[PDB]
């Protein structure tokens, strides 16, 4: 009948312990925080982007301006308005007036192709105003009345993980408030601090840096484009920065412990480095720490954009030097199985796939037919009837010093990430191939393109740029005769 009916109590006690996750946290809602810290620290910097820097009482007149214009263009509550992702100031004002507005805002990068942004309005259900016209320049006005109703709609993000299949993450606020108080809390988050944003807008690690800054009187200051391609330099801006709290993807990370053990870095402001996303070792980590002069915490996290950015922490221990690091406990409220084909909960040890369960749920998807094919209902034990998102990652509970803990074990369909983001091999394939003058292509990582036809390696790069976001354009383009 139920999940872990095969278990021994030994076994269903592990479980048992290990979603112990519940806390209750305090004061208003998300937004209500934001406007109690533009009305406690109206004259900090609440955003440094590459344009300028706002206080949070220039951030919410802003906001503010954004959110009458959306109600004068008959955008009602519960409507879904594209921002245009980019490291100026512009952004987030969009962002934050969407919200004012009682909205939720889908982020588009406007270099983007065309094609594909065109797919993610229609599929958001999104309004492009504020991508027609300059969300900053709006004429000053009061916000309108928006009255507050509970778990609104926050945010689209799209995850491009199935070739012709973008899913649009739909993500309500008691997610959203739930991981904030997380960052927050869990990593001590204050009014000086400085959180630095390398995701972009369109990447959901951004939302784990936005809202905690401005729900505590910090500054959100965004990693510039140039910055982060670069890591020496990324180094050198953390320290120039005096950046508190960092998201990075395992893999960008990792560029960051190659140029740091060239040339050893202090970043004694920096005390959090949230990082994630492919599994890493011990002997990295300790690397890291060894040419690394900083207070700084590694916390592992692992999380789909389906759970509200991160799901599961592990707090990283400088000291080991040998093993796989797992990727930890549940966060607050979140409760996570490792089920098998069945559907029965898999003995500690046993590799089993990930369902997730809890606070930081999304309402679903905007199509049904992803919906309905991951998210569903199992009673896991006697009692307990779960809403559960199906991962599609693996992953086994072991014992992690004094810790139950889950230890990543890979994915059942094994697609590859670049720079954080899940991608298939066979689109970036079928793009050259579809240049006209291409004719067969091979891409591998390591992202090389071997391709036979005589298209110049520039021509090819002009096309595919038009054709595919600037993330999966291959770094090498190499003219070749046969495969
Ligand atoms: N915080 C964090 N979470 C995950 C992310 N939500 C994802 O789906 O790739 C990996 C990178 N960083």
């Amino acid at each position: 009948v139920t999940a872990d009916a095969a278990l021994e109590p030994d076994e269903r006690a592990a479980w048992l312990a290990y979603n112990d996750t519940a806390e209750d946290f305090p004061g208003p809602h998300l937004l209500a925080r934001l406007d109690a810290v533009a009305r406690e620290h109206p004259d900090r910097p609440a955003v440094h982007a590459v344009d300028g820097v706002w206080t949070y009482r220039e951030l919410h007149r802003r906001a503010d301006a954004v959110a009458a214009f959306l109600a004068a263009r008959g955008v009602r509550p519960g409507s879904v308005v594209a921002i245009a992702a980019t490291r100026a100031l512009a952004p987030y004002a969009a962002l934050l007036g969407v919200l004012k507005a009682g909205c939720a805002y889908v982020p588009v990068n406007p270099d983007d192709p065309a094609d594909r942004v065109a797919f993610v309005l229609a599929d958001a259900g999104a309004t492009p105003l504020l991508l027609d016209t300059d969300p900053a320049s709006l004429p000053a006005a009061p916000a309108p009345d928006v009255p507050h109703e509970p778990d609104r709609v926050c945010y689209v993000i799209y995850t491009s993980g199935s070739t012709g299949r973008p899913k649009g993450v739909v993500m309500a606020e008691r997610a959203v408030d739930n991981l904030t108080h997380w960052v927050v809390r869990r990593h001590d988050v204050r009014p000086d601090d400085r959180l630095g944003q390398t995701a972009p807008l369109t990447f959901d690690p951004s939302v784990q840096q936005v809202f905690p800054a401005w729900a505590t009187g910090a500054c959100l200051v965004t990693v510039p484009d140039d910055v982060q391609r670069d890591p020496a330099a990324f180094l050198d801006w953390l320290r120039a920065e005096r950046v508190t709290h960092l998201d990075l993807v395992t893999s960008h990370w990792v560029h960051l412990l190659n140029a740091a053990e060239a040339r050893p870095a202090e970043l004694p402001d920096l005390r959090w480095i949230i990082i994630g996303g492919e599994t890493y070792y011990y002997h990295q980590t300790h690397r890291w720490h060894r040419v690394v002069s900083s207070p700084a915490r590694l916390n592992t996290i692992y999380g789909p954009t389906e759970a509200a950015v991160n799901a599961t922490e592990h707090l990283t221990e400088p000291d080991l030097d040998h093993g796989q690091v797992p990727i930890g406990v549940p966060l607050p409220n979140y409760r996570l199985y490792a089920l098998d084909d069945d559907g029965r909960l898999c003995p500690p040890g046993i590799t089993g796939e990930i369902h997730i369960a809890g606070a930081g749920l999304a309402r679903g998807y905007r199509s049904a037919e992803a919906t309905a094919k991951a998210f569903h209902e199992l009673e896991v034990h006697s009692g307990r009837t779960e809403r559960l998102y199906r991962t599609g990652d693996l992953a086994r509970l072991v014992r992690h010093a004094d810790r139950w803990a889950l230890e990543f074990q890979g994915r059942v369909d094994s697609q590859v990430k670049i720079s954080g983001y899940r991608v298939e091999l066979e689109e970036v394939d079928a793009a050259v191939k579809a240049v006209p003058g291409v004719r067969d292509a091979a891409v591998v990582v390591r992202l090389v393109c071997c391709y036979v036809g005589d298209v110049p390696p520039d021509r090819l790069r002009s096309r595919l740029t038009e054709r595919l976001p600037a993330y999966l354009v291959p770094h090498l383009l190499v003219p070749v005769e046969a495969l």
